[PDB]
């Protein structure tokens, strides 16, 4: 049996990532950043539905939480298969001197923190192992107010292509998978009826897309379908 | 549910078609010329416990192409899924003497493209899935690969603006990318000095197989490739 | 050996853009060649604007998508001046049609006259520019966006920047830049005669600059690519857009 | 009295970009880190070559001296037109936690300096001004050990095209120039005659570009052919 660590698996995406991988088989470790409620949530419900999963704390950006959290990780099953890090946050800040703080959060956050899990994910994970980090779409759209977002994701990026390189003669693959704006219950809580309609009919298919939608292509990934996928970034964003 | 794929006598094809029956999907075997190899698909396709049909038509004849989709949905009333593989890739560098060679690829990569894509936004239900076949080689460039190229290029972006067009009838249209694969025609062609220079060229070192491109075909063919729409999607191994 | 002014073909030159490309080439010191389909007029007023303003140049009459007309068009432009040291292909046509059976028609006629008339252009500049010259494609814009009934153009002018990229690999050795340049909506005569001040305002609009870009701002980056401030800008799709 | 800011014009593709756009009659800050020897060796050749300069210290990614910069190169002349974004790092190290250092250093220098400089830029440019960064081509190869480098150039790709969308009706453009390996003195100086040649014969132009080729490019963005040229990140590396 394989193990799959996914960092920020408390709640929407992560969430959704850690369930679909533990109902294709994978004990999960879920990751969780502060208040365990929710995490342990994600856990019973991987339980009840017939899987196996356990919850570990820590916070990705800082480096002694990561190396406890690799290490802790390895100590369940003794092995590490596939790590999905999806932990991230994604504040509006202009680009403008007043948003220097907001702008170090996020590089702190996403994109520091990416590099901590990508590194240690690149010394743990088995020859054959996937890692996968999640990037999104709306790079494309270089939003107002989404610069820092967009810089720290772009970052990931960057280090997702370098990284399958770097793992030559591993047998690791190494991707992102780029959602559009997603259906979790933290979007539709902070949106009223027309809003959702509006971002519905962004993308051709005029809907809003699901978290469950967006852990199908990283179970694609990780699983047997993707083993000649590699430094790829898909976008999941229903054609917008 | 039905899937038609075009191209389907061996190689990608066939692994697509042959995923796609394992899948639970009715597939049309669309073939060009010779019906040995496609009637070898349908049969494995029956002996693995699937159903299958097959069907000659040239994908860049406008008549050919009608009649395929015609009889293509007549089977069971439905064509799900449509997936477009066939293609050719000859070499010839942008030079006057070429243009014969360019005729041919624009011909029947691209135009074929069109024919396929466009009847099969007539004929697909709410909800169904169009997959094009493009290529990786569009990334390097190489001498020679011209008229190939453009060709694929312009599939890709057809499949962008098909995606767009749709708007409304909820149907995905998304392209898969290969490299080199390893398929008995491309192991017959090299020595195995050739095949060791293509395997390092990936950072997995190794060669691809139709089955994992197939995997990623039957990924967008189904419940998981829901919302992935306009996506070309690179399946190279990382090369 | 040569002691002619250096040469510049440009396919398309009657109007629009690519007037304001051979005038613009023409103020920088080429010897242009103002190659046109159909109508002289047009071809002969971008002429006479050029010797009007100082400059040398000449019509020439070629189908761009026609073989024999492209040879002999690459035969008369070369023999003026004994060389073509720029060749830049901004012929091609933009009608609307879906992808849908009845379009057939157009999209044979789109991919004929950009696809296969770009191969045809760049085939030939292939063999006759000199060691140290230029070619480039007009390519556009709108293939980000993707809009319904844009598709046989897309596709032509995607195939286009294959061929560019492609042929800039295989003029190695030669020292020839090969590069595209990809307007967005332009302000052409055309352009204004054929759309409300409404559209006119809603396209303007769509580009963070909000206004209209002009020909002789797409003829600019073309003047770039041809010239000194170019030489190291090789295989590119510079996209000249206003931002949109 | 037009007036153009260069971060980073001690030496290379920032003194060609400084020296050209002074031979262009632009005003010219030189600004410089640490060097101050070779930022007014840049300052005086604009000098004797018939243009006007003068050299500010600034480390980029400094917010106060930062400001302190934007004010101090304003105050010259009343205006500051066009703002170059030259100073960068690009140390190697691979993806693994003992680069971490490395990479926070990158991140700062190169990522969180663009955003200042971008930032006030932003405040500073008058209608009608020009904001151009430079990158890198290097990320289209995603070579082992440039991981931390291109991550920081992709994220300050990221906040150009942002930027752009946030000064609509500015009527500012805000650009990219992506130098690929370039003939510097820095260049040189670590390289043998064989290496050269190597390097010579990545691109089909089969020669090894000067910063001179890149200013030309830079130029174009700072005049009058650029005007319509937004929100573009040109690659210029001889086809490699």
């Amino acid at each position: 049996r394989k193990t799959a660590l996914v960092t920020g698996a408390s709640r929407g995406i992560g969430r959704a990532i850690a369930e679909r991988l533990a109902q294709d088989g994978f004990y999960v470790i879920v990751n969780y950043a502060g208040n365990k409620a929710h995490a342990q949530a994600t856990v019973e419900h991987i339980i009840e539905q017939g899987g196996q999963a356990s919850a570990i704390q820590a916070d990705v950006a800082n480096e002694h939480e990561v190396s406890r959290l690799f290490q802790e990780a390895k100590a369940i099953n003794g092995r590490l298969d596939v790590v999905v890090h999806s932990a991230g946050i994604m504040p509006m800040a202009k680009i403008t001197p007043e948003s220097l703080p907001d702008f170090d959060k996020v590089i702190h956050t996403n994109l520091r923190g990416a590099f901590l899990i990508l590194a240690h994910a690149a010394e743990t994970v088995p020859d054959g192992g996937r890692i996968i980090a999640l990037s999104t779409s709306v790079i494309a759209k270089s939003f107002p107010a989404y610069g820092p977002y967009i810089a720290s994701k772009a970052g990931v990026e960057g280090l997702v292509h370098v990284l399958a390189n770097e793992l030559r003669g591993r047998n690791i693959t190494v991707n992102a998978v780029a959602p559009g704006p997603t259906g979790t219950d933290l979007f539709y809580n902070g949106k009223t009826d027309e809003q959702v309609a509006a971002i519905a009919k962004l993308a051709p298919l005029e809907r809003i897309g699901t978290p469950d939608e967006i852990a199908g292509v990283v179970a694609m990934l990780a699983g047997p379908d993707g083993r000649w996928v590699n430094s790829q970034v898909i976008r999941v964003n229903g054609g917008f």
